[PDB]
DNA sequence: GATGTTTCACGTGAAACATC
DNA sequence: GATGTTTCACGTGAAACATC
């Protein structure tokens, strides 16, 4: 089998009309099954190890703001700058209620966010 | 015959694989024959009016700042910001040499504006002097 | 070396002017 | 009303950090 042909699916990801959601999952699903890295994945794109990493982050946000994702509500943007907060679907609403641009959203995660418990001594 | 074929054909022009002078010829040449504004056009593709303009602007542009576009050595944004200069190939020559952002590229237009029209338009010189003309020799 | 994450420079597209 | 042009806000993608 041509080693070319997985080249080119690398590469056509980012052409065809996929959603930010659909691009990600295709890339981790890609770099599971052909055993290959983020830095190699985008040299194959033309792209940054970061845009990569940043891209795959998006599909464990939690399924309402990938809804926004899909819906176009949020932006990739939007929901990267929330992606490692406490509580993204609060953030989420936040940032539509108030209309906010990523600038301000990334404001926002900023200046926001537990004890386990046991019988007391 | 359908008119929804008109508004398909103006939809796919962003959707298909063409560079921004494709666009721009493709945008012009439908505008005429449909008998279209550009902000018809612009409502039709979900874009401004001034998007459309901007966009077929760059069909003015010499050739060789074309070339550039379609190579990708200057970006839409870069042309653009020279399309209304005195000189846009030499500004494109200093860009690409420069490596300047569009940002940059802005503030260069601005300092070297194309309201350097005021070149002399000649003439046989008068018999009598014209005082103020010859004053303006030395400034000039 | 591989990957997680944040901050900001960039070109793109639009607002804010202009003329005719 | 239609169109020419300039300036700047925006999201995208990458640099600059981090851990393991």
């Amino acid at each position: 089998m041509l080693a070319v042909l997985e080249i080119g699916i690398i590469e056509n990801v980012q052409r065809a009309d996929l959603n930010v959601l659909e691009e990600a999952l295709s890339y981790k699903v890609l770099m599971e099954k052909f055993e290959r890295t983020q830095e190699n994945i985008a040299q194959t794109i033309g792209k940054s190890r970061s845009h990569v990493a940043n891209t795959m982050r998006l599909l464990a946000l939690p399924d309402e703001v990938q809804s926004y994702l899909v819906s176009g509500e949020l932006t990739a943007g939007h929901a990267r700058a929330i992606a490692a907060a406490a509580d993204p679907v609060a953030l989420a609403k936040q940032i539509i209620e108030g209309g906010l641009s990523v600038r301000e959203t990334e404001a926002l995660a900023r200046k926001a966010p537990k004890s386990k418990g046991g019988r007391p001594p």
